[PDB]
């Protein structure tokens, strides 16, 4: 019936998300909506019944490991699809976060990149490949110094092969989509990174046209460490196979010593 929940506020869109309490416990939830029509990419659950690939992919990260946000249930209608997802309160998004705050301390900086790269690591353990990655699909658990991966919706079940569709954020996109509509997927995903590392230290993006990120010259407008900038620079090579792993990424030495999620609450966000 979809009265389990009660709607409240909009609190956006780019689908609608609007929130929400469950009406058992009052937990609190995000209620995502998305119409048929604007759903490019499709999958069948287990049972083979026709879902947005948005929830295939949901239900395989789906776990107990608090990194990417929960779906806790979905409704289909007559023209669109109904998500009941996880909602953390006190919360704010990364893109706020950043705006709000300026760049960010680099001891911050790598509690919240580290917790990104254990997210998007288990999402690819999981068979899936976010393709959006960026700070407006990051959620901050400002109490618990959680931060949580959302918004699969351009999102793709990982595979070796070649990818030849994009439909994530362009400005995130690495030199290889701009140029030859060609990536695979890990190697974009470190792309990414690297535009989100950059973006939490510097307080905002590298590049804003193709012209820029083809060339991958990176300026740092802000003070950053010289083991930032390598790895920055290094998650932003033009060639896909000179960037790193994401082992190499972790076991680089700015990456060392990351403060625990509480740790991160207590110092930076409480
Ligand atoms: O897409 C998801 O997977 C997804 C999943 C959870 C949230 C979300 C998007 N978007 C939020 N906010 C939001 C705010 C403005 C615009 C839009 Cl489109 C969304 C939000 C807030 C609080 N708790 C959970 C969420
Ligand atoms: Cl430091």
């Amino acid at each position: 019936l979809e009265s389990q929940y009660q709607v409240g506020p909009l609190l956006g869109s780019g689908g609608s998300v609007y929130s929400g309490i469950r009406v058992s416990d009052n937990l609190p939830v995000a209620i995502k909506h998305v119409e048929k029509d604007r759903i490019s990419d499709w999958g069948e659950l287990p049972n083979g019944t026709r879902v947005p690939m948005e929830v295939v992919l949901l239900k395989k990260v789906s776990s107990g490991f608090s990194g990417v946000i929960r779906l806790l249930d979905w409704f289909e209608r007559p023209d669109s699809f109904v998500l009941i997802l996880e909602r953390p309160e006190p919360v704010q998004d990364l893109f706020d976060f950043i705006t709000e705050r300026g760049a960010l301390q680099e001891e911050l900086a790598r509690s919240f990149f580290w917790q990104v790269l254990e997210a998007v690591r288990h999402c690819h353990n999981c068979g899936v490949l976010h393709r959006d990655i960026k700070d407006e699909n990051i959620l901050i658990d400002l109490n618990r110094g959680e931060l949580k991966l959302i918004d699969f919706g351009s999102g793709a079940l990982l595979k070796d092969t070649v990818y030849t569709d994009f439909d994530g954020t362009r400005v995130y996109s690495p030199p290889e989509w701009i140029r030859y509509h060609r990536y695979h997927g890990r190697s974009a995903a470190v792309w990414s990174l690297g535009i989100l590392l950059y973006d939490m230290v510097c307080g905002d993006i590298p590049f804003e046209h193709d012209e820029e990120i083809i060339r991958g010259q990176v300026f740092f407008r802000q003070r950053v460490s010289s083991e930032c900038q390598h790895l920055i620079r290094w998650c932003l090579a033009l060639r896909p196979s000179d960037r790193p792993t994401f082992e190499e990424i972790q076991n680089h030495p700015w990456m060392q010593d990351v403060l625990l999620p509480q740790e991160t609450a207590e110092i930076h966000l409480h």
